[PDB]
């Protein structure tokens, strides 16, 4: 209860419902290693709307890989999940979506997008809490980012998701 | 408190501010039946803002019906609710509201709109946490919905409030 | 825990992300006579945006006044906090700042506005959590509110802030 309680909070306070989410990404250092170390290999990232009454959306992320991106790529996914208004969106989902890794230093952002198969189970109206996650399996090579560079700061990054709103 | 606490959460979780509020009923048939065995005749709507700082209102619905509707019509109402800004607002409230029970086939909506009665009480500035409520209480024939139809789909039926922002 | 939750739902409950707040100060007469007591000398607002993930800001306010205004008159002051995104933000603080106090009769508002001092202390990337403030000693003589006008009602009075949004 009182746990649950905390979690509907920081998800309210996390929640945007114009289809932009930015999500910062602290304690990067340990995360990173307990991704090596096989103990934690994903962390799912709150969820974030299109609009008030919109879809649902979380993302998915890998700080040591998944599937080609195993061992040598950071992974990050997008994930449709179950809305409470799913019953008034259409279906298949098929914005457009683009994901990124910024550069602290704005000066070479890692960038991503791609337009939904509207033909894969990832976009069907959810019948499940989350549908079939689908993304970036070669989003951002360990070495560019993790490293040094600009993308690590102050031991965070930050991810930024942008769902193009054209239809809605 | 705890309790008290989760209240104000979802309150929160259902807020809008921009006179726009759609409004989900899930678990139909039980409440349905709650209805029409008196023991929870209205459904009172969490609150909604015409702006970040305007007028707080809720909706009041009788899923068996009120008044001139009662047993034969689902009745909805519109309450101006006490609200913390009211002292900065004109009154008596005067914005055109409408309403609407959505079809989840988007083939007809069930719609009414109403222009507040300015010497009414049930737009007075308030003294108490609800004005009278006002409204349609033969917004729409038991039959029409809850039979079958769109308006009810997977035991569940969406009610859309509108309150025009003109002036505002 | 308990309480620490609570304080987060408040903090949200008041938080605003377009660059506009208006803080609303009740039980007047008892805060502004532990100001004048020196018991509570300031009061801060609660936290709010520029933008979903914009600077964090909020006001401090001494009912009896600081500095120059220092019992004899409302002194306001504007600040600058650490906010969870500052990373992604330029530096100094560089927006307009528009501070009011409201006249509950919409006749005539106090209002102020001032543009950042980019080699103040005041505007840099904080450090701590909140920068040392900066606004208007000399915002409101304590006779033109308080004392009665149409300021204070129903003992309550309303601050307005705006944020120009200019370069974001």
């Amino acid at each position: 209860a009182m746990a649950d309680l905390e979690q509907k909070v920081l998800e309210m306070e996390a929640s945007t419902y114009d289809g932009v989410f930015i999500w910062k990404i602290s304690d990067f250092a340990r995360k990173r290693q307990e991704a090596v170390a096989g103990r934690i290999p994903a962390i799912f990232s709150p969820a974030f709307y299109t609009s008030r009454y919109g879809y649902k959306m979380c993302l998915r992320i890998y700080l040591n890989g998944d599937g080609t991106g195993r061992g040598t790529h950071l992974s990050l996914f997008f994930v449709v999940m179950k809305g409470p208004n799913d019953a008034l969106l259409r279906w298949p989902f098929n914005q457009k979506v683009t994901l990124m890794l910024l550069d602290q230093n704005n000066r070479e952002h890692v960038i991503d997008a791609f337009r939904p198969d509207v033909t894969s189970s990832s976009f069907q109206r959810p019948v499940n809490d989350m549908n079939i996650a689908s993304g970036c399996p070669l989003f951002c090579p360990v070495s560019k980012m993790e490293a040094k560079n600009s993308y690590v700061r102050d031991d965070a990054i930050f991810i930024k998701a942008i769902v193009d709103l054209t239809g809605l």
